[PDB]
């Protein structure tokens, strides 16, 4: 893992030009700039010392993503603690989150083996962080504004400054038997894998209170055979029936109220390939 001077960061994003802004995140304003002479696009992300917090998912983020190697989760070229900043640098994800091409959104709607495809590729990224580490990792902040998409539209999983070893994706049982477990991540993918489906936010504080939380509303409907009504629009009659269908039944399972009843996230990923294969 590299270390950047702060001049490097300088030359990469024109000292912070807010000509290179890409967005705002808890954690500061996220740059677009290149290194190495202009072959590596890359996203900087300069956070705050002040806070400590912030302080703890700069040294989180670190230690996580600087050991681990994965096509489907967000890579972190280096950083920067120079002059006692708090800078990250990531390569750069052409396409942004999942979520700016789900909804409130100016971007096209994206077919669905394409949306399938991603949930795959996200899937597959939490799979090697329950599987593949030296120990399970918990990312604790799974959602669609954490899943990037790069110029070719592989997914991949990012923000692990709460990851150990948001209001509507929050484990419920959490709240109750107060221990975490991977499942709280296969709640939180459940929701994922329904904002895909109905593209909507997963809590919409204006609504009727049964459909406030995605989470809550999407199965009730389901069992009640109204699911297809808040479908995407857009993927109305696009998906096969017996895709729909085990699509919903993996994303039901996923926010089951007991983490222990819930499916892991191998199961999830071979139930969402599955699914692929019955659309075609
Ligand atoms: N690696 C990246 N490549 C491209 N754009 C990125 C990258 N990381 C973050 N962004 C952009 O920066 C914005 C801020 O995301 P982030 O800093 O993670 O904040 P948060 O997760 O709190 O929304 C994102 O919405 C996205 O547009």
């Amino acid at each position: 893992c590299r270390h950047f001077s702060f001049a490097e960061i300088k030359a990469a994003t024109k000292n912070f030009d807010e000509s290179r802004v890409l967005g705002v995140g808890g954690f500061g304003k996220v740059y677009r700039g290149e290194i190495d002479g202009g072959t590596t696009k890359v996203a900087i992300k300069r956070g705050n010392p002040m806070s400590e917090q912030g302080v703890h998912e700069f040294q989180t983020e670190i230690e996580m993503l600087s050991k681990l190697r994965h096509r489907h989760l967000v890579s972190l070229i280096g950083y920067c603690e120079e002059n006692c900043e708090m800078i990250l640098v990531y390569d750069y994800m052409a396409h942004g989150t999942m979520r700016e091409h789900l909804y409130k959104t100016q971007n096209p709607s994206l077919p669905w083996k394409q949306r399938l495809e991603i949930c795959i590729g996200a899937a597959r990224g939490l799979h090697y962080l329950h599987t593949g580490a030296k120990h399970t990792i918990i990312h604790r902040d799974v959602k669609t504004t954490n899943i990037l998409l790069d110029e070719k539209w592989v997914a991949k999983v990012s923000d692990f400054g709460l990851s150990k070893t948001s209001f509507g994706y929050l484990d419920p049982e959490y709240f109750r038997r107060q221990q975490l477990t991977e499942k709280s991540d296969v709640y939180s993918f459940g929701v994922v894998l329904f904002e895909a489906l109905c593209a909507r936010p997963a809590l919409n504080p204006t609504l009727a209170k049964e459909q406030v939380s995605l989470a809550e509303w999407a199965p009730y409907c389901y069992k009640k055979g109204m699911l297809d009504q808040i479908v995407d629009p857009y993927l109305k009659g696009k998906i096969t029936p017996e895709c729909f269908k085990k699509f919903a039944e993996t994303a039901m399972k996923c926010v089951l109220d007991q983490g222990i009843e819930r499916p892991s996230m191998g199961d999830v990923l071979w139930n969402l390939e599955f699914a692929l294969q019955l659309q075609e």
